[PDB]
């Protein structure tokens, strides 16, 4: 059991949780923690598995329904190969694939998700249908709340259903003459892949992009978001006034849609959800990047900084300056977002509620540490054990 | 068998193959990664030896030749009827190189060769301790113009005391615990001010007082030597911009030297060995200056900026601690004190990656402790995917010596 040691405060904890499934990417002679990728017998034993952490949530461990329960899905997995998930075991499975995820620093919310049951989905005209339904409930106005929703799960000779946008909202990308990238460098496959599809692309630095959905055996097919359902926010300064003339937006709903969600060996590799903001992911990732929009020089030169000396600190500057816009433009928006100093005090109370309801929790250090002001946060100064727990998101291949 | 390691910023990838050489097993399985945690005879020794002066005579160019033949036999020889073998100047110089080098913690290693080597390995008092720490010193700060350099006194050797500098660092300000809990000057030095107290120091009150060396010869107890105050630089820290800072009486020394590391060579231990570069401005302003159970000075001087303190979207502690880091790069540099900032620091790790890649076919690199601590996805090693193992020649943690 490994000991586990806050720097900050000198608090000791032992991870016996770690002990429960997955194997990662280290071994004893090298780390690779900092990599980002890193029978019916076995579907039955993780469904033996997972349909006993569901009858202890509920507090029926060992009773009747739980060995009935049990006895049915064997059945249900020797006459078909693979069996059905009761919706409330839906529910909690996806629940514990938010709980479980390493990278995750928001995962105090964990039990407070909505969860959209769509395994009766048919068509992608559906899949979209679906997706709005839940992009309209998630934003709420800007008053946000996570949810997923849940499309079919794989299953033997029939292909899968598959959002193949990374995001439900993802601003395009176009590649210029010059390698160069006009708008989101990290959408530009998708851009191209819409534009084969028969979307007319614009030419501006924020387009929406459409959604390519894929129902089983199906080419994908190209559904445009009402612009009314996208929710934005413009992005200003409180005190530098110029900031606006940028002409710098983001968008409200974070929502993701290509990982697979693994459920007691079911795979859902359409099952997108959403959360909030987390401001360090607008203004220091997608912002400032040099791959993704790369405009905090843009910005440090008109705060009249002197960027031609490194120890001037310009860039830092600058990058706290372009965070500082976000958080107050979603706040005067009134859209839901966190900053990373009390997102990452959260996710200490997480990880102490964690210690005391599970033993211990599987966090990655380097993805739950903010790019800015790192040691400033607590999270910094807390050692983590990082290793795989089910159900889970899982990354999956691009379906192209 | 080799891992692929991917630059994301650039989307360039290479292998590590270095990593196969790694001696020396790590905390992490394939069950659970645990890569976050601070801390993790004769033919024994042989391997070991014939290993390292292998890689010596590889290093120039002289594999097979004679001297490499007779470096060997004569290393064969010197265990087999001592127990132990002694390393050449050249060796002990190599050596030490390669334990920065192979250092998986160090965002400075673009300097591993540019190394001052002082063979201290015929020192016999704490005395004579002192004198070549004091040396030293005086070489590596230089007047600010900071050069690194390493002093390593004898070997483990069966039957005798080690050679340790009780110290943290050659250079470490007093920390004089409170009835209230808490510390006047560095909490981080608690501990060896008591030491020195019990050794008959008599302690100042200043939240800056430099601590005396704790000495320790081969079988003796600890003794206490006062360093010269001409020795040690130091930096009164002033902010370009903000008049007040100045006021606030905060001052760093210029030299990190680090003393309480093992040094292991071929084999061959040697428990005090101080090794000093300089510094890089996030350990002060950020690490010394901002960390809670540090000095903790930024919510007073945030208080100071007429930030909004009572809210944490002002981002108040972001603007306090890089007005900090600014006002010691600004400081240094004034001063003539050698410095670097995060962004030239990662800069010329990045640089160093490419040269290990060429040189070695990967590098050893701790990504928690290479990416800075503030700021982390503005320099290029946050994008940069690393593999972290050891290798010998090599730097290691060991037990304090109280
Ligand atoms: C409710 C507010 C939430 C916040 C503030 C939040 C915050 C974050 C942040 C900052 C990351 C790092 C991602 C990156 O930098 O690429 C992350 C990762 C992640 N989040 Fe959360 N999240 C929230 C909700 C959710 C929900 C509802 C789910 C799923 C039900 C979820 C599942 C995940 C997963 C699986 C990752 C892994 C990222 C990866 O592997 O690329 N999160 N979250
Ligand atoms: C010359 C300029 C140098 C710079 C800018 C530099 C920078 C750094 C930094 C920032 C760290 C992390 C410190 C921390 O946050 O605790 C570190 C660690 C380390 N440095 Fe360097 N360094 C330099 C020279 C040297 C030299 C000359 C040696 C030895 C010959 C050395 C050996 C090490 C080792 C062994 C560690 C790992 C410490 C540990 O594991 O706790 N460094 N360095
Ligand atoms: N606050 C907040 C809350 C929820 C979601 C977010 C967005 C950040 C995030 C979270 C989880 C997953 C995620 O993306 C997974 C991903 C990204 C790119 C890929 C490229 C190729 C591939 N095969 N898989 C990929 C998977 C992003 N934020
Ligand atoms: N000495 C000096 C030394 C080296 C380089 C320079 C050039 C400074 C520079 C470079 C690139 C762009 C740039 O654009 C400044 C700018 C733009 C708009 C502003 C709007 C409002 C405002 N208050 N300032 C602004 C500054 C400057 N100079
Ligand atoms: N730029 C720069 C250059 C050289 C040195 C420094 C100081 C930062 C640093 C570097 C290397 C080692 C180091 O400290 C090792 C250490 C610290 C505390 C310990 C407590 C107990 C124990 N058993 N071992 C310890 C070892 C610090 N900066
Ligand atoms: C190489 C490095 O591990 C990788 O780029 C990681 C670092 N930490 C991260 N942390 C978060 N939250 N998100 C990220 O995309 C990354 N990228
Ligand atoms: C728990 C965590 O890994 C630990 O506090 C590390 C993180 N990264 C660090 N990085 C540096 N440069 N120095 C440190 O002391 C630490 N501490
Ligand atoms: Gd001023
Ligand atoms: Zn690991």
């Amino acid at each position: 059991f490994p000991r586990v040691k806050n720097w900050e405060v000198g608090s000791i904890t032992y991870d016996t949780l770690s002990a429960q499934q997955q194997d990662g990417p280290c071994t004893p002679r090298r780390c690779l923690g900092s990599l980002v990728f890193p029978a019916p017998e076995q579907l039955l034993s993780q469904a033996r598995d997972f349909i006993n952490q569901y009858y202890s949530s509920i507090k029926r461990s060992g009773s009747q329904a739980h060995e009935q329960r049990l006895q049915e899905v064997e059945a249900e997995v020797a006459a078909t190969g693979t069996y059905q998930l009761r919706e409330s075991e839906l529910v909690f499975g996806a629940k514990q694939a938010w709980r479980n995820a390493p990278r995750c620093v928001g995962r105090i919310q964990w039990g407070k998700l909505q969860v959209f049951d769509a395994r009766d989905c048919r068509s992608a005209q559906e899949m979209f249908t679906y997706i709005c339904n839940h992009i309209k409930y998630a934003t709420n106005r800007g008053n946000l709340r996570s949810a997923i929703t849940v499309f079919p799960q794989r299953c033997p000779g029939r292909g899968d259903f598959r959002i193949w946008n990374s995001q439900l909202v993802r601003y395009a990308g176009y590649r210029q003459q010059d390698g160069s990238v006009r708008g989101d460098p990290a959408n530009v496959e998708i851009t191209e892949l819409c534009i084969q599809h028969g979307w007319t692309p614009g030419n501006g630095r924020f387009d929406v992009l459409p959604l390519l959905l894929q129902a089983p055996d199906e080419p994908p097919e190209l559904f445009l978001l009402p612009p009314e359902l996208v929710l934005e926010v413009p992005l200003e300064h409180p005190t530098l006034e110029w900031f606006a003339a940028l002409g710098l937006r983001w968008y409200a709903l974070p929502a993701v849609s290509n990982m697979l969600l693994e459920i007691g060996g079911l795979e859902f590799p359409a099952a997108p959800f959403s959360g909030w903001y987390m401001s360090t992911e607008i203004g220091t990732r997608n912002l400032c990047d040099p791959h993704r929009y790369n405009i905090l020089e843009d910005v440090a030169v008109c705060m009249d900084l002197d960027t031609r000396t490194t120890s001037s600190l310009w860039k830092d500057k600058a990058a706290v300056e372009i965070n500082v816009a976000v958080l107050h433009s979603y706040q005067l928006a009134k859209v839901t977002i966190v900053d990373h100093h009390a997102a990452t005090a959260s996710f200490m109370k997480h990880l102490e509620n964690e210690q005391k309801a599970r033993g211990g929790c599987p966090a990655d250090w380097a993805w739950i540490v903010p790019p800015i002001s790192g040691s400033l946060t607590p999270v910094f100064h807390q050692e983590m054990v990082n290793y795989f727990l089910s159900p889970a998101f899982r990354y999956q291949p691009d379906p192209w």
